[PDB]
């Protein structure tokens, strides 16, 4: 059934190729110009016995064709391949520099080489005639900051070279020439050195091929994939700029707002994009639709304003800030202590991962550093409850961040902590009614023997740093728990120590061989104090009881009264822990 | 200069029958993907009352072979990404037919608006063969062995009840479509009204929502399409061709076939991303030639699943890349893979340090090659690993490819030689990458002294480097040894530094008060010869006051620079100049494998 063609025939037709404008740097690196290579020579090897198709990089994007409106002949906009078909010039301009310096005395320069050398004329130049004079333009053109330097290197003339991308493509073009005199000349006469860049040639011509996709534009052409070539962010710094058509001025302003987005790389550019959306909208985006989504709500004519220009360096400032959010650190400056909080933000997307909170902080940030300190703290025992300990879907999230999100950056100061609290309790009611399903799970979970132990983990510390008021007579609302929790002690799960009451591994003088079922309960499980007492505890609890005397954790003091622990007092600890488990991940 | 697309239901229209791969993926929208598929439609909607509504959906259904010839139905379509979109609109017409089950008999519009919608639509349920005596009529979307039971019962209107996650997503789908229609779109319209919309509804699925047919040449070749960049709906990973393929090879022994299929199908539980960064890591470990994510799905299959290799140790590697694939859990969160009762915190700390807080992926071959060696070669790996991305990523800045050769062989020498592996390979390893890149250590030694304190960062860098000559200081104060193996013995692991509670001291202070500020040594104040680690527990910062009035932090601490410091009259910039060199001294001999 289906169509393809090589590389070759690309260049057959009448075909001229250039890159859109604000086309991405060139980004090839050693890793893809040896596989280019080496793709190569497994194909010469195969021809003495096999075939040598290979289906490289399937799929040349092409957005538009004018047959009367082109470059030459044919213009094609390409939007994916332009590196491939790119390169594989710069690797011919490689296959003709160095064949015409070949000694080539005898029947070569005379034949065969002038033969090889009008075979490939094709990838450098496209004649064409008007009347008396024949007009050849070249047939790939790439980026604006690039083109100049790359057209350098296809001349065999190069120019000094500013950038990293010139240099990128000089030692592309220096691992070629080591790939064809050193790796496959290697030691050979002229006429078995022709013999092999002829198959090279045919190569090109015969086994390598691709899907030549058209489309009827840029976008079409980059929702094929929805980034070595284009970002969003390179699109709406098209889209922006051509919204401001008149003023001028307000342009380049844009560009430079753009281009100090477009620095960081690609995954992170698309993925801050959608989280800023995701804020200003108050929508769950979807990864695809994040491009349109920009053009209808926040870049459009009744936007169009130039109210996109301020807009643009909003889009800037949130970038900067997200560079501390998404690596977990903090974006305010670092006078106010904070370190408590500091330790939070690291905790719950450092540790945790939990990105999805990202529209919020980001939000969060542009409220108050109050605010920000309690958003994240709560934040955590939210996603503490509902994917440590319970193993809720993350679609939970999508939804309620994305308002939250939204209010926030409206509210921002006057912005109430209560809000958050109500947003969470609401989620929670519907998922769980009767804090049971939360529970229930506390109840079932077991110390793990490999793990860091997260989970666990980060269900103790909490309780703990909300100890005080877990136990102050009445109320013990969220509110006051919030302005009434301990703050003083940054907790390191590396250096916490996790102990069996029971002992982890007991021999045989300390038996109890029922109790051994009990043991990696939760029951049986409790945070030491990592305060100068120093845990080193191996024994039963008789005997290491001096552990828990007179310690800066709250359960501690029970666990001390006990004159032996038995599979009564697992279940009474246990009870504990689900009790204020409920207290203090609940809100309001 | 015209480009060729096809709507939704010109694809419906020909005699298509349309099949996901084997092992297909469980359908995996939800409310985020349908909430969109909605939203598209009322746009074209609100857009058809005045300009056009056209709209380039999911762009690239892409087929892997075709067959007309000799059919199950007159044209058979395999698809390899494309399946997800189309299925939920043969989900979404089901809903609009169940919607127009609502007015019954009801003046002279059911024979004549409803029930030549119903067969203007019908298409997307059933294609009418007529055959050679008894028509078969076949449902037009098939999507796998997992939903495609529950699935086909949906659409009919007799629901099936849910066994997974996948299940319950496209009966939310059904029951935000029903929504959609009657209170979104329908809300307070004459029953003419909302047929008006239903019909207009299908006018855009036949000329308005556009899409690419690509048909290609085999599935690796619809794969290579998706090489780069597509996340959404993945219907296919290198795991899951990984598992044909080995498959494919072990067949007529079912004995492995079984063991084989679970495995994969243990490996294929985790997410799609997880699997094929797996895949390459353990490629990397096993080939010791680091290679590219483009390539991972060929090296696989003509290097440790060929036929030369067709010997049934291709399940037990299958086998063997379920074992790191449970590791690989452990390590790529920055866990200790290890049993844990054997305490090791120190060492934990810096496996969480490395992944977790520096996000050093590119060592996880590395990693996981040690982790099959002893856990005292895991620890010092691990270690000494931190060390040499420390120098070469946090405080100089070498590119990222330095470490991609280096630890792809690292990992395979590791890989062979197992738990009797010696570190000093590890520091040879790396003090050739030194030898060649900063040969007199000049580079690394400068962009220490040009490090500044940052005004709102973690400070990881000066943390990373402040932690690691403190840790290390009884070995350099010692007579002097200067071995590397020497530094590993008598390192300090007896304190476990926290970055979030580690205090940076500025020594002349950060806001000083006029009365006590000096002009040129503001020029230096953020200089890493200004600024000193805090003894974390016992003494805290939190004074911006003059060094004289200050001294008291220094005295009998447990971190060693303080002597010096404490020793000090004053803090000139020539004391500062001094430390300077102190830290690039230290540095230099801490961070140096030789």
């Amino acid at each position: 059934k289906p169509e393809y063609m090589s590389f070759g025939e690309l260049f057959k037709n009448s075909n001229i190729f250039y890159t859109p404008t604000y086309q991405r740097d060139y980004s090839w690196e050693d890793e893809q110009i040896e596989q280019f290579c080496n793709d190569i020579q497994d194909a010469l090897v195969k021809k003495k016995s096999k075939k040598s198709c290979e289906h490289f990089f399937g799929g040349v994007v092409c957005a538009q064709e004018k047959t009367f409106g082109g470059h030459r002949r044919i213009e094609n906009l390409l939007v994916d391949g332009q590196q491939r078909l790119s390169t594989i010039v710069l690797f011919f301009s490689v296959i003709r520099n160095v064949i015409n310096s070949l000694n080539c005395e005898e029947d070569k320069d005379s034949e065969y080489r002038g033969m090889i050398l009008k075979d490939i004329y094709k990838y450098f130049y496209l004649d064409e005639r008007e009347n008396r004079e024949i007009k050849k333009h070249v047939r790939i053109t790439i980026g604006n900051a690039d083109n100049e330097f790359y057209q350098s290197l296809i001349d065999d003339n190069p120019l000094k070279g500013t950038r990293n991308s010139h240099e990128l493509m000089l030692r592309a073009r220096k691992k070629f020439n080591s790939f064809i005199k050193d790796d496959l000349f290697k030691n050979r006469k002229i006429s078995e050195c022709l013999e092999i860049i002829d198959d090279i040639v045919k190569l090109f011509e015969e086994s390598f091929l691709v899907i030549h996709i058209v489309t009827n534009s840029i976008d079409d052409a980059y929702k094929l994939f929805t980034g070595i070539n284009l970002t969003e962010g390179e699109l709406l710094k098209a889209h922006t700029i051509g919204i401001c058509s008149d003023n001028l001025s307000h342009q380049r302003t844009i560009s430079d707002n753009w281009d100090a987005i477009l620095k960081h790389p690609s995954k992170k550019v698309t993925d801050y994009l959608r989280w800023i959306l995701i804020m200003l909208t108050g929508n769950n985006i979807t990864a695809s639709s994040v491009l349109e989504e920009y053009k209808k709500t926040v870049f459009n004519e009744l936007i169009s304003k130039s109210e996109i220009a301020q807009t643009v360096a909003y889009i800037r400032d949130c970038v900067e800030r997200l560079e501390y959010i998404s690596s977990g650190e903090w974006p305010f400056e670092n006078n106010n202590d904070n370190k408590w909080h500091k330790s939070k933000l690291d905790l719950l997307i450092n540790k945790l991962k939990h990105l999805h909170a990202m529209p919020l902080l980001l939000a969060a940030s542009f409220s108050s550093e109050n605010n920000f300190k309690h958003i994240v703290n709560e934040t955590s025992k939210f996603f503490i409850r509902c994917k440590m300990i319970s193993d809720l879907h993350a679609s939970i999230f999508s939804k309620l961040y994305a308002v939250l999100a939204l209010r926030i950056h409206k509210e921002r100061d006057r912005f109430d902590i209560s809000k958050l609290h109500g947003a969470f309790n609401e989620i929670l009611l519907d998922k769980d009614p009767e804090d049971v399903r939360f529970s229930t799970n506390v109840r079932s979970l077991i110390y793990q023997k490999k793990g860091d132990n997260k989970p666990i983990k980060c269900l103790l510390m909490t309780i703990q740093e909300n100890w005080e008021w877990l136990k102050q007579p009445c109320q013990g609302n969220s509110l006051n728990r919030l302005k009434r929790e301990d703050q003083t002690i940054i907790f390191d799960f590396n250096s916490m120590t996790l102990e069996h009451i029971y002992p982890y591994s007991a021999l045989h003088e300390d038996k109890d061989m029922d109790m051994e079922k009990l043991k990696n309960n939760i029951g049986n499980i409790v945070l030491l104090d990592p305060t100068r007492n120093n845990k080193n505890d191996n024994k039963p609890f008789i005997d290491k009881k001096n552990s828990f005397e007179n310690t800066g954790i709250g359960i501690h003091s029970w666990i001390y009264e006990q004159k032996e622990w038995t599979e009564e007092s697992v279940k009474k600890l246990t009870e504990t822990y689900v009790d204020a488990a409920v207290k203090v991940f609940s809100f309001s």
